C-alpha cells in the first residue's frame, strides 16, 4: 500500500466532462492549485504543501491521465493530453469546488498546463508560478545538436506509438528511477522521500499510465508547440502576475529573460537545485511561493 | 541461417583489431561493399551478384557488426568511430592485397566510406554513398523537425546503459520497426524474409546492440568533430564519387548540393525508394553502381 504524504489533507475525486481529477485538499484561505509533471504525481508537492496550507486553501491535483486521475482515450492529435485541453479540464475541476479565480503553481508538464491556462483563460488566475520550465516553443526553437543530446526524451517519447511504449515496457522501474535521478542536482535518488518514489514507480508501472505520458510528449512536440507558436508570433503576452522559479542545475537553464518575452509582469529567481525544486529544495521553494502568492 | 550469395565464398579476414567477416565473389577490379544499421552484409544480396559480373566483390560486416569480431570500446568510443572503422577495413583489404579499390557504402557503412576517402583518398579509385549526408550536415540540421525524424541519433547516443537497457526488452520489435519505418512501404515487404532473419538474429545479441550504441555515440561526438575539422579546413574528397539517395529516403535539403560542398567530383541521382536502396530498388541501384564503377 502507498503512503499518505499529506497528513490531515482531504481527498477529492472531482468530476469533469473529460474525466475525474484526483486531488488532495488542505489548509484554508485563498485557493491555490498545484500541478505536478513527468514522471511524477501530485505527491511531489508533499514537502511544500503543508507549509503552503498554513496560508492558502491548497488543491494538489493529479494531471489529467496521471496518478489516480482518469485517463481519457486519446486521438490522432493527442487532444486530451495537450496543455490546452488539460487546462480546460482543470478549470472545470476548480469550478466544481467553487473556484473561478485562483492562484496556480506548476512544475514540468503541470507548469506547461499552467502557462497555457494563462494564455487561453487569464481571467481564471490571480497569479501564476512556473517551476523549472521554459515555454514549449522555446525548448523546440533552441533545438540543435547539443540540446538534442542533452535533453533527448522530448523527441524519443514523441515517436509514434507503439515505439516508446514498447521500449518502456521491458523494465519500466529502471527508466523512471533513471529519469528521477538524472535530473536532480546530485544525479541520484537522495533528494526524494522513498515513499514518494514508490508512488511514482507504481504509476509508471501501469502501461496505460505510460501511454498517457507518451501522448503528453506527443502533444508537446505537435499541438502544444503549434499553440505556443501562434502566441509568440502574434506577440501575445501573459498579463497575469507571474513568477518563474528555476533550478541552477535544472532543465530550463536566463529563463527570466525568456519569460519576459512571454509575460508582461514576471519576476524570477534561480534556486540551487536540479529540476525537482519542491523536493530538492523544499524550504526555499515553499518560501518563494508563499511570498509571491501573498504579495 | 540461409546463404543469400550464390557463387560467393566466406572469409574471415584478420586485422590488428579483430576479424572482419566477408562474403567474396567475382573477379576483376576490387569493390568493397559496406552495410549499415540495423543490418549486416546480407543487405547487399540483391545487388552483389550483378556487381560480381564485372568486379571482385567483397561484402564485409562492419567492425563489431554481424559476424565480425567486436573490439573493446573505450570512453571515446574509439573503435566504432568511422575513422577507426576505416583504418580497420583498410587493414582487412591489405590482407587480400587490395591497396586501391572501389567502395560503396550504405547508412553507417557510407559514413565509414566517406571518412575513409577524407583520411586516405589514395586507397580509393571511386566511391559511392547510398542515402546519406555527412554526419556533420545531419547534426547542423538538427532542429525540431529533424530531432523528431531522426530521434535515434540522440537516443542511441545517450550514455550507457540507457539505450541498452531499453533495447533488451523486445529487440525483435525495435529492429523490425526500424527496418520498416525507413522503407517507402512502411512495412517489411521490401525485404527478403531470410535477410530480415539475419538482421533479427544479430540484433538479438546484447553485445551486438551495445556495439550499435557505441557507433551512434561515436556519431554524436568524435565522428562529428572529425567532420567539423574537414569543414573548417575546406577539405573535399578528390575521389570520383557517386551519391545515390531515395526519393523518400533520409538524405533528402538537396543531397547533390550538399555533397558538392564535400567533394570535387561527384554525380548523383535519386532512386524511387525509401532508405534501403539495395533492397527496395535492387535493379536500379545495381545498374547505377555498375555504370559508375565500370571504366
Ligand atoms: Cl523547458
Ligand atoms: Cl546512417
Amino acid at each position: 500500500d502507498l503512503a499518505d504524504l499529506f497528513p490531515g489533507f482531504g481527498s477529492e475525486w472531482i468530476n469533469t466532462s473529460s474525466g475525474r481529477i484526483f486531488a488532495r485538499v488542505g489548509g484554508d484561505g485563498p485557493p491555490l492549485l498545484l500541478l505536478h509533471g513527468f514522471p511524477q504525481t501530485h505527491v511531489m508537492w508533499h514537502r511544500v504543501a503543508p507549509k503552503l496550507a498554513e496560508r492558502f486553501k491548497v488543491i494538489v491535483a493529479d494531471l489529467p491521465g496521471y496518478g489516480w486521475s482518469d485517463m481519457p482515450e486519446s486521438d490522432e492529435q493527442h487532444t486530451p493530453y495537450t496543455k490546452r485541453a488539460m487546462a480546460k479540464q482543470l478549470i472545470e475541476a476548480m469550478e466544481q469546488l467553487g473556484h473561478v479565480h485562483f492562484a496556480l503553481a506548476g512544475h514540468n508538464r503541470g507548469a506547461r498546463v499552467s502557462y497555457r491556462l494563462a494564455l487561453d483563460s487569464p481571467g481564471r488566475l490571480s497569479k501564476l508560478a512556473v517551476l523549472d520550465i521554459l515555454p514549449t516553443y522555446e525548448y523546440w526553437q533552441r533545438m540543435n545538436r547539443a540540446y538534442a543530446l542533452k535533453i533527448y526524451h522530448w523527441s524519443f517519447l514523441a515517436q509514434p506509438a507503439p515505439l516508446p511504449e514498447n521500449l518502456l515496457g521491458g523494465d519500466p522501474d529502471f527508466y523512471v528511477k533513471a529519469k528521477l535521478a538524472s535530473w536532480t542536482r546530485a544525479g541520484d535518488l537522495s533528494a526524494f522521500d522513498p515513499r514518494a518514489v514508490e508512488h511514482y514507480r507504481i504509476a509508471f508501472a501501469d502501461p496505460m499510465r505510460r501511454h498517457v505520458m507518451c501522448e503528453d510528449y506527443r502533444a508537446g512536440a505537435y499541438a502544444d508547440f503549434e499553440h505556443d507558436k501562434i502566441d509568440v508570433e502574434a506577440g501575445n503576452k501573459i498579463p497575469v502576475p507571474m513568477l518563474a522559479l528555476w533550478g541552477a542545475s535544472g532543465i530550463a537553464q536566463t529563463p527570466l529573460d525568456v519569460w519576459r518575452k512571454w509575460a508582461s509582469d514576471v519576476q524570477g529567481a534561480p534556486i540551487e537545485s536540479g529540476h525537482f525544486l519542491p523536493e530538492e529544495a523544499p524550504d526555499q521553494t515553499a518560501e518563494a511561493l508563499v511570498r509571491f502568492f501573498s504579495a
